[PDB]
């Protein structure tokens, strides 16, 4: 299994490509991935100044 | 098992990624992670200025 253990005050998006459904859980909960589930990778800022 | 020794003017935060519930205990306990608990890890600025 691939299982993502979320933050507390954070939130993470995922869909179930085998089901047709959509759901994004925020809050400290684990995710567990169907085979079909894919996370939401997200591309975040960073940097001293930015970038 | 992990136990960090919490400081007696200091607060931890965990969750149990395996019971889906947040706790966080102040004060000096001795938290007990359960297998699926995590530690909230806090990046604190430091240095003589700042960091």
């Amino acid at each position: 299994v691939v299982s993502y253990r979320v933050p507390h005050n954070a939130a993470v998006q995922v869909y179930d490509y085998r089901a047709k459904r959509a759901r994004v859980v925020f809050g400290p909960e684990l995710v567990t991935l169907d085979p079909e589930e894919q996370f939401t990778v997200l591309s975040l800022s960073a940097g001293r100044p930015k970038r």
